[PDB]
């Protein structure tokens, strides 16, 4: 699209005329292409001196809109502090009649409503202030790309564009710092959340609410999502099989299920992000221009979902009767890793290409630097372990437990389980689930080799290094369990000696390295920060009280299991905790993000 | 709302300080709303002097405004013409730059580069114009409002005779010229720079009004439709399998197809509401509706799938009878019950304007011989007459409810043999016809009345005769089926008649629907064949499409007189007729996208004129 068609559509005709006039130049160069000869046509000589012509008649057309785009900045920085008087007068003439209301009724209401439509006037001047910027930045991004498209120029960007009046005064960007600082010191007289609320303009070619037709295939999607939902629970209630162990389809469900509620979640996630006024933008380094608002994913994860229920339904009973069960298992999975790769450029390609970069650095985490992406999504696969883990099962349940011959193979004959596959036998069980906590530990010390800070790096490497130890005690607790040795209640004793270590350890992190609270100075914010971006206090207590629950609900597995002793207990309690699991993601990722947006506390970009 | 917010919600702000500044009035009256004495604090003459000074003071504010708002109408009409003759200058010299490649290329491709640009510049001109209507008109009614909201709280008239002595002669509403004025710029865009494409860019859609709906109802459309997508699949397999195959399921399609046939007809509504919305035929206008709120097509659509949702649920539940208490022949009663409930919703919630709109309309129409006919009381009593078969279907209901339903068997709905021999589905006593007959009485009573009123017999009587055929088509057909049923001779005698009139009904509805209704074949087509001088649709294909459409439709009889004379299956009547019955529901729906737009273009009703 070569920053074109979307430039032209989030341009101001007021300003376009003396915009960089991208398109203009594109008619000249494409026109001016149709006339290129060729060797036999002009000789060499005269085709360097074709060459030469266009390359020089380009750049000094780009320098007459560059001196063109210098003096209107220029004539509109100068515009902007006039503005600036005029309103610090207006404003401090508000204050004045305040002090009419306040040191010395009709007036008063008046003097409200003269507050109040200033106030908007203010709304009004950083919208144009923003346009200002618009003007900088769009300018800046047309230079490049008409610069570069003639090119395929460089010491010609850098050389006037980086150096032209029109980029290298970053002072408009403070000037809205001054229209902040004037505003919450003298509008609100101390109120930042009445400020970023309402002057804060939220782009217009970005913010701006997606497309009917978008929010129309999400509710479709959510419709039939939620209809397949009842049905499948109808189905289970009365077509399910009684008098077969549904353990295997659960199993290999329950990670397509944590998957798509895990797409949901994020999708609130941006949408929070975005109206609170986390730039998410920033801080993950995305695209400007074209990004993935809540829309856009709230969708993938209703398409997902509507897959899964048509394969988990399609499983309960078998709607052709001559295809096996576990070929629509198999297939979904397979086919969801289809979509995720799709080399054809459609189906979301960009924001699918750039989470399979963001995969293939994280997963070879030692030999890349960590940004702030690579860190939050091997944060995330964290609390996704149990999908890593469930694909494992399913793979091993269909390479050694599954029986090909038989057409209700999925959901085995007998009522009791005593496959290997779902043992924490030879470890593998103990491996795959180690695996998020490998990679989160290679890429601390990665960040340590790259920072030499000890902190916070190397307790970040002891945080997400207990996980080893305690998995390592659990799986020597069950082998030894199995087996029946004396010191098997030996080992269980070291699982809870370093468990209530692990969660600690992963508790008074959360609450103080990532969400920042607790902080030193706290003031009217009691247990918080100085700042605190989302509305009420209460989500923040809320919060802390969810994840302390959260990173202990392991507890009330260990006691339910080794006590009441059902039939079938772990399996129950390790389902039903999973979805919290990811729940206690999402309810992270809100203050996580905030707190890097405000306080840069993972010291990213510095 | 008191036209204050949602006024406050189309307002320019670049403009603001030059309207009436509504809310600042709304706050004078509230200020002295507040400062308003009794009788024993202030004598009765110093009361009647408190409110004679409150009214002229708000007359010279109003007066105030006036003057303010008429200069800066005044200031702006002269710039209009200014910018006018400019752009003229500029759009005649983008003519001879054009002779240049005509009559005297980077040249050319710059030419029509400045044609595309100065298209544009139009477009933010005609911008500008709809923003001097807007000063226009959304002032106008801020008078009006304003002035009202102080005659009401001092229960006063005199603002009536200001407005009227005031603003009806105010320079700034007086002067037309600006209407006149976008219509020159489409007579010059048409003519120069150009007649559906001039149309297609200049026409600007309301900021207020055509502004795309809120993307928590369109989130409730998808939701909505995705629902009754999987509820109408679940639905055909409990059919296919869950249902009894041993008795006759013939009540039940009877009953519920009545409000298929209703939903089919909401969702076709919302289909064409959306069409002559993108086509540019306002119907705001003819349908003489509220400009500033109106129901989209998606508001349409949301009840459309709302109730198929809650269709299709009912006839589930009638399907795989659940609870095992509640009996089978109380969900399609629940269903319609609360279907008339939703209609007649007393409490201010699920779109209560348009709620009570519709009900003055249906009273209206029903009531039809008392009132003048406008253009929604035809278009009304016009759309029964493609959904009688709802009518027929709520007759048979309550025939069935009342006659032949079994009160003590729970599974009474579905009856226990596979024959039928019930009164309430045959033709007996004329129950069956009367019913039939009642939307084309309507009709016919309305155009007697539109008659009486303008005088002129034509076409005020042809459509009588239109509208009257179908008496003879249902006498004939109740007749012969009667005495069809005894077997005397005489019922051969008549069914010619029947099958007769079926060929002078059938016929004379039709030249009707291609003449006077869509005003095709007019006598100057030039290169619209078969077709008017303007046409507003894109593809004359639709048109012509349209017309085989109506020709094969309106003759739907024809296959079913050819089929159940013939093949004398047990139950060939009944499907071909449930089948029919949305086909007839598609033929209307085909048909207001056309009558609308002819009727917004020739003005053929004679509706405003
Ligand atoms: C046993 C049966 C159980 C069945 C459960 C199956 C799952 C049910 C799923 C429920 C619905 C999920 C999606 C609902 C929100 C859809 C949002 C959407 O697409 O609309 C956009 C919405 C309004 O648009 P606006 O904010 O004006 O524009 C913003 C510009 N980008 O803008 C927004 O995005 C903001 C408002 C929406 C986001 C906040 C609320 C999200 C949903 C909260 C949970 C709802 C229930 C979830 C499932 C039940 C479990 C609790
Ligand atoms: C495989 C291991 C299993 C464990 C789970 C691992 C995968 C978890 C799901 C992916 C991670 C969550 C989504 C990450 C993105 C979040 C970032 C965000 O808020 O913005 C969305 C992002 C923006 O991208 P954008 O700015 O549009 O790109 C412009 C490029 N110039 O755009 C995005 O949305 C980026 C992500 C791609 C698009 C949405 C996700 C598609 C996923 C398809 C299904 C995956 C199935 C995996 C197989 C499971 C089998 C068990
Ligand atoms: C991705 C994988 C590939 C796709 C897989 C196929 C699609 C999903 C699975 C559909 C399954 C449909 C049902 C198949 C029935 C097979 C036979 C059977 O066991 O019947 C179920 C039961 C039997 O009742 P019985 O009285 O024994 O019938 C006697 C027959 N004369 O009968 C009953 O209980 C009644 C039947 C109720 C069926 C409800 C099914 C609802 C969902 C269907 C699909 C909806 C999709 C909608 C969304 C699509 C996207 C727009
Ligand atoms: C045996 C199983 C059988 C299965 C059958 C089940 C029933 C099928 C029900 C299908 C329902 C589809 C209707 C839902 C469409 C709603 C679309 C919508 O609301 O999107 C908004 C759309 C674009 O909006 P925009 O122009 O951006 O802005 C408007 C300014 N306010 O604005 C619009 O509304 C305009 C564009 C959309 C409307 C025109 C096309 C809609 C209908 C297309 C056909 C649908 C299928 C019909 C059923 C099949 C039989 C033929
Ligand atoms: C009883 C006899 C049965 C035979 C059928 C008779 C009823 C058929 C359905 C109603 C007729 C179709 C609706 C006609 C609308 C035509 C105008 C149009 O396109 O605009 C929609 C109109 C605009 O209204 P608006 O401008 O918002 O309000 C004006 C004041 N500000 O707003 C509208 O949409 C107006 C209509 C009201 C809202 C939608 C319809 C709700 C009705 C609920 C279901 C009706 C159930 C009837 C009983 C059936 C039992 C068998
Ligand atoms: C407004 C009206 C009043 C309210 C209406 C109530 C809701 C609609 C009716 C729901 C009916 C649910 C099914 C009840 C079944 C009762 C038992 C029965 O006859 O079952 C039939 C079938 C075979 O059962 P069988 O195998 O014999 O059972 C053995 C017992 N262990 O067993 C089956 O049913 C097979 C499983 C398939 C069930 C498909 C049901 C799909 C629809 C459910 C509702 C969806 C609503 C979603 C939208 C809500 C709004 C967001
Ligand atoms: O839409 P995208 O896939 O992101 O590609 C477009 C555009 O592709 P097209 O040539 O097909 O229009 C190209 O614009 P130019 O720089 O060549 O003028 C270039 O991508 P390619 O050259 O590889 O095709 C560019 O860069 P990128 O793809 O890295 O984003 C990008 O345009 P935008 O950066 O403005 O989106
Ligand atoms: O929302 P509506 O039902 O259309 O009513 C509003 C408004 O009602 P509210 O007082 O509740 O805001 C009133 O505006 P005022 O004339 O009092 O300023 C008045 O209706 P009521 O007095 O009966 O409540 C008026 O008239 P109507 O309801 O007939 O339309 C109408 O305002 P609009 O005419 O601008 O829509
Ligand atoms: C993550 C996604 C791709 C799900 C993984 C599914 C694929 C990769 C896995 C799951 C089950 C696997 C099969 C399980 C068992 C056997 C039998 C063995 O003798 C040859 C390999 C073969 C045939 C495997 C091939 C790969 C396989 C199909
Ligand atoms: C560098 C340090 C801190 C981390 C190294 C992590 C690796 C080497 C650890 C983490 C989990 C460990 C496994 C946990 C459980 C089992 C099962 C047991 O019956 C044999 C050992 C075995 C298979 C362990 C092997 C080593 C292991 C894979
Ligand atoms: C008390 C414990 C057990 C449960 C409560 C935790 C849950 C329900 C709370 C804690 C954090 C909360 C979120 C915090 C902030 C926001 C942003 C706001 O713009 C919308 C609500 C939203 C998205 C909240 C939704 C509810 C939430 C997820
Ligand atoms: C209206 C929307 C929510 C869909 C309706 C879903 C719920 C309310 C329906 C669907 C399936 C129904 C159940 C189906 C079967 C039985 C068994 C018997 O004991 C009667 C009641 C009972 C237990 C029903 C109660 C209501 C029920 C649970
Ligand atoms: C158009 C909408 C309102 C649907 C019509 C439903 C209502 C009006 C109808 C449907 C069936 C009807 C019932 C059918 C039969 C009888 C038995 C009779 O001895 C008294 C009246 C009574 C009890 C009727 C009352 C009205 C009734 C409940
Ligand atoms: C004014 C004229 C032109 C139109 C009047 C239409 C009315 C009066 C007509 C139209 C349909 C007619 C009915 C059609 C069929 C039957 C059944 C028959 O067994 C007795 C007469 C009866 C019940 C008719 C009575 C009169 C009727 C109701
Ligand atoms: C083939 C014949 C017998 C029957 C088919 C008729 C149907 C498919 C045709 C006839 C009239 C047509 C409509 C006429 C005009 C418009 C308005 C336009 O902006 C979108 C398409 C739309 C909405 C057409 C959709 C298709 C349509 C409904
Ligand atoms: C005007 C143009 C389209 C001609 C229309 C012809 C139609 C209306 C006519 C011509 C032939 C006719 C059919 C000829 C023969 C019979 C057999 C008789 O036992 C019942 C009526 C029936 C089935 C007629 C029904 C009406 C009919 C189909
Ligand atoms: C499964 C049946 C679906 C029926 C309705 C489908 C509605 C969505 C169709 C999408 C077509 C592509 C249009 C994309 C336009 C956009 O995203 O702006
Ligand atoms: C049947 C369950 C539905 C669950 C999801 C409901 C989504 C819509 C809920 C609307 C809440 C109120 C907001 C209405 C806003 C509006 O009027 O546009």
């Amino acid at each position: 699209m070569k920053f074109a068609e979307h430039l032209s559509a989030h341009i101001t005709p007021e300003w376009r005329k003396q915009y960089i006039q991208y398109e203009a130049f594109k008619d000249m160069l494409y026109s001016a292409q149709d006339q290129a000869p060729s060797v036999e046509v002009t000789d060499e000589d005269t085709v360097k001196r074709y060459f030469a012509k266009f390359e020089e008649k380009f750049f000094q057309t780009c320098e007459k809109e560059l001196a063109k785009i210098n003096t209107f900045y220029s004539e509109k920085l100068a515009e902007a502090q006039r503005r600036f008087a005029t309103l610090q007068n207006e404003l401090q003439s508000s204050l004045d009649a305040q002090k009419e209301s306040t040191g010395v009724s009709h007036e008063e209401r008046v003097q409200h409503r003269n507050i109040k439509d200033l106030k908007l006037a203010f709304s009004e001047f950083y919208l144009s202030l923003i346009l200002l910027q618009n003007y900088q930045n769009l300018n800046f991004t047309g230079f490049r790309k008409i610069l570069k498209k003639h090119d395929k120029g460089a010491d010609w960007r850098v050389a006037h564009v980086e150096v032209a009046p029109f980029y290298t005064c970053k002072k408009i960007n403070q000037l809205i710092s001054e229209t902040e600082a004037v505003v919450t010191n003298e509008l609100e007289d101390g109120d930042r959340q009445k400020a970023m609320k309402r002057l804060r303009v939220p782009p217009l070619g970005a913010a701006q609410p997606a497309p009917a037709w978008t929010t129309f295939r999400v509710g479709l999607f959510c419709g039939i999502f939620i209809v397949l939902n009842i049905t499948l629970v109808l189905a289970a209630v009365f077509k399910l099989e009684t008098d077969r162990s549904i353990w295997p389809l659960i199993r290999i469900y329950r990670g397509g299920f944590l998957l798509i509620e895990f797409l949901f979640l994020l999708g609130i996630n941006t949408y929070g992000w975005r109206q609170a006024g986390v730039n998410h933008v920033l801080i993950f380094e995305l695209n400007p221009r074209s990004n993935l608002s809540h829309q856009h994913l709230f969708e993938i994860a209703g398409f997902l979902g509507i897959l899964w229920c048509l394969s988990l339904l399609a499983c309960f009973f078998a709607p052709i009767s001559v295809i096996p069960t576990y070929v629509y298992p198999l297939a979904l999975y397979g086919f969801m890793v289809f979509f995720l790769i799709n080399p054809t450029k459609t189906f979301y390609y960009k924001s699918r290409f750039w989470l399979l970069k963001l995969l293939f650095r994280v997963f070879t985490a030692p030999f890349h630097k960590v940004g702030f992406a690579d860190f939050w999504l091997a944060d995330q696969l964290n609390s996704l372990s149990v999908i890593l883990m469930d694909l494992e099962y399913m793979i091993c349940f269909y390479s050694l437990e599954l029986k090909w011959d038989e057409s209700k193979g999925l959901l085995p004959n007998n009522s009791e389980e005593s496959g290997i596959c779902h043992k924490y036998t030879y470890g593998v069980r103990a491996i795959v689930q180690c695996i998020p906590a490998w990679l989160r530990f290679i890429q601390c010390l990665r960040r340590y080799r790259d920072t030499k800070r000890a902190f916070p790096h190397l307790v970040n490497a002891g945080k997400y290094s207990t996980t080893f130890f305690m998995v390592t005690f659990a799986a020597l607790y069950s082998t030894h369990k199995e087996r029946g040795h004396s010191d098997t209640m030996v080992f269980f004793y070291l699982w809870i000696v370093f468990y209530i270590i692990s969660s600690c350890y992963t508790l008074i992190w959360d609450l103080k390295m990532d969400w920042g609270l607790f902080d030193k100075n706290a003031g009217e914010n009691t247990f918080l920060r100085e700042e605190i971006v989302y509305p009420q206090k209460a989500y923040y207590y809320c919060a802390i009280i969810e994840d302390v629950i959260l990173r202990f609900a392991w507890t009330i597995q260990i006691s339910i299991t080794s006590t009441t002793l059902l039939p079938h207990s772990g399996d129950i309690i390790a389902t039903v905790f999973a979805p919290l699991e990811v729940f206690r993601r999402f309810v992270w990722n809100f203050f996580r993000l905030e707190n890097e947006h405000l306080n840069n506390c993972g010291e990213f970009r510095a």
